[PDB]
């Protein structure tokens, strides 16, 4: 398993809309993503990845 | 309770060694944190909030 540890504090990208379920690029992995609090996280749009669950990494969206 | 809404992105600074508990400033206002896998962050290091525990923050060292 790639562990919390080395996913935690990452940025990346929206490529598929998060409501509140999606698709992120992490460095240039596809990951499965979802917002912690917000109902939708838009493609394009950077976020911060929080924490994980299982292998679904859960983002908020990139502050400022 | 300021929600973890508000500080879960936000960056911070340490001013009280993190081993694993101590001390940071966000914003202005000065915060219990824990560090959430290392185990130390020291002094004047840049930290990201990634989750709240009651009214501590946990935090992981800024990337890069
Ligand atoms: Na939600
Ligand atoms: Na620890």
């Amino acid at each position: 398993r790639t562990g919390k540890e080395e996913m935690i504090g990452l940025i990346g990208t929206v490529v598929e809309e998060l409501n509140p379920e999606g698709m992120i690029k992490v460095r240039g992995e596809l990951w499965k993503a979802r917002s912690k609090f917000n109902g939708k996280i838009e493609k394009g749009e950077k976020v911060r990845v929080v924490d994980m669950d299982g292998l679904t990494l859960i983002v908020v969206r990139e502050r400022k």
